[PDB]
């Protein structure tokens, strides 16, 4: 409890799965908490199964619309007071080999994917930085950002993206000592709805050639690590990789 | 001599620096070659500066340009036969940290870096596989793949996609037996024309704490790698990256 | 609180410096820690300055000493009962290149750097499986286990060796659900007390182009990454590697 | 043809398998070749079976045998002037988990695996540096070297060891101006004699879950890549990690 005192934290498609959770452990800590996702409906619904107006809400948001992201974070601000965590967890992804990809395709996962990330991690930075905040920004890879999957070739390449760029921001904070730290985070397969949205994925990645431990992760696997890392708990991490896998690397 | 017999070769950005020197070494082992770039001018002389027509040729295309990889195709294999080999060496840098790249920036750097990979690599798998060529698509990184920089936030961005993309790639062609190899070469500094014109660069590029070896490479060292990963001699390499960075990676 | 509830850990090393942070958060967390050490004074002064002996004591040995493996094992489960996590953190370093160091220092380092983690690791496994205690195998490496070091040798084989051997153990235990999960956390420099008998060492450890920081970490950030693998928060994390280097194998 | 003119190498485990490979293609590239192993079996049969006395010969030496060592680089410099070129192939391996490796198992394969590559690495350093030889060692290692296996604990740890030690040695000769290179091969799964000797094992290991191309290398698919990591073409690669295979580390 209270390992995220005082912490303003920011998710983007924290209304389902992985996103959820991490709101959860998040308020759960004492963080104040703004959820994101392009569906207001679910979005009220979700904030409030969490806590209270005063500890989380929600925001209509598409992560890769960078003009909202300016709105979103004067609305938190707003709310809140001065951000000092994002969590950039909003992606999709695309059941496709490269040679199978459209054009159409690339582009509609890397915007969300990637300039989403981009979008967020530059407005991160320069909101957060050099306010005694003890800022912290997620950006939330996946193994797929390691290791290649024949058909998630759109996938991969965003991944790999995210993995790099976000060290690169890393290095610039803490050579300009913005009290920025920026990691990210390897879910392995999680049971949420990208992956209960791709046919027969959590049975093929069940099979201990895919997964060690013979079963996939839950949510709470991601947000616990998400905790760490937003805390001061981890404030001599940055630019690193943190793999929640169950093996799947490691073999 | 003749360590790419019978390969026909496109190599993207082949008009200058690495570029030019991998179209040197091949058509030196034997490669047919077709070169491109924007530039006609430069283009056109330095195919003639390698070899005869029958031999090298170049094709103004634009990386970027989707539309146009079909038409490099065509010309490549009616001048000279069905293509087996692709080098994805065309890119460009911006000088920005993550913080203050521009949208404009980000997308003008990955529509060539990342995009035109991506056009190159999925065109090249239709139109290299199940035609026993011993096809080799090798995707020009960098160390920037591998580890970030405070100053090349989309570099580093999409040098990353473009290292993950390509294992995807190289997986799926593999599982299905294309004949299709897909690897990455990560180059370290490298002394080219454009590097002489920034005064310091080659300098602090040199120094100790950045290349251990206290000085770049050069074309060549680069040209080098590609003929093996271009040659059927790394007929079980696939999927995998090689870095010539003299030692820049090593610590 | 109580994020180790219930918990039977073992610290190698856990007298001084990190191993005294992470016994310190442990039993702050509910856990009941036997630390090892070979020296008897400072090991005894070291537990009692943490807690009273139902929850933190001492157990004189050397990691180096397989024999003495065995008994630390039943002295702590006859104290405290089934062991349910083992942290091999004791470990030396060698100020020498590859190239100057004796047979001798080579043989030594590798005795309790590799041999030492190996001997706890396989005892580790014997005697945590199969009993429901969500048992937790933290191997301590370092960033020396990522990149290389002109002058730590024979440290940088060790470290390397730990990372790998540490995946094969995690493999095995999650592939035979043994609920043993084994991971590698990989220090940067850390503010030890070795580092500050070293006159300028943490000088040249600061330099940014060292550590990105621009300042070298404390003990309790290395406790904190092993109090998070310790407890079931990271129940799907195995086979796993874990930074906190201040950004220096970001670079 | 003459990628390794004037180049003297010497190859550990040089009489069979891989070993045998590589030495084919040295002296066939122009370079002397002395080839050593544990065994004397068959060492006069496999020189002569490659050339003729003047470009190849068998010295009887374990690799895990440090007094060896020095023997052997005076046989061969005698034989064919100073070495400029050390292959460090010689290992064995164990199949067993870590849980259930012996001491004495533990201790015989890091004897030969890791103090052997060690010490030969030590003495080459000391006897091709400064002579402008454009000396290169190459240090053997594996895709177990990247990721574990449950039934190599062993293995796994000394091809981790000889992966960082590698980048160690490599800064310190580039540092110092060594004019040595050091770098590590991985190969993946290799069609040889022990293997034909485990009935299924080229089955297993030819699995998609395990090799993605569906069949295991060749042991002239790790002579190639080493045949350009001893040649200048390769004057700007050191401390990097060189990967053969099939796509296992991919995925
Ligand atoms: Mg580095
Ligand atoms: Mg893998």
């Amino acid at each position: 409890s209270n390992r995220l005192d005082g912490k303003v934290a920011i998710i983007t498609g924290g209304t389902l799965g992985i996103g959820l959770a991490i709101a959860t452990k998040f308020v759960e800590e004492g963080a104040k908490v703004m959820i994101t996702d392009r569906h207001s409906d679910v979005g009220e619904k979700a904030a409030k199964s969490v806590g209270t107006p005063d500890q989380i809400q929600f925001f209509q948001h598409d992560s890769s619309d960078e003009d909202g992201w300016t709105k979103l974070f004067d609305a938190t601000e707003k709310a809140f007071g001065p951000v000092s965590t994002l969590v950039n967890n909003a992606g999709i992804a695309v059941n496709k080999s490269v040679e199978e990809t459209t054009t159409a395709e690339w582009r509609k996962l890397l915007a969300v994917n990637l300039d989403g990330v981009f979008f967020g991690t530059r407005l991160g930075i320069q909101r957060m930085k050099n306010k005694g905040l003890g800022a912290s920004i997620i950006n939330m890879s996946s193994i797929e950002g390691f290791v290649g999957d024949p058909s998630l070739g759109a996938y991969n390449a965003s991944k790999g993206a995210v993995r790099i760029m976000s060290k690169s921001a890393a290095l610039d904070c803490a050579l300009k000592d913005y009290d920025v730290r920026v990691n990210t985070v390897h879910p392995g397969y999680i049971k949420t709805p990208l992956v209960d949205d791709l046919p027969g994925a959590e049975e093929a990645m069940s099979q201990r050639t895919k997964t060690p431990m013979g079963h996939i992760g839950e949510p709470n696997d991601i947000a616990y690590i998400c905790v760490y890392l937003a805390s001061n708990e981890s404030k001599f991490a940055t630019g690193s990789e943190f793999v929640v896998d169950g093996g799947y690397t490691a073999q």
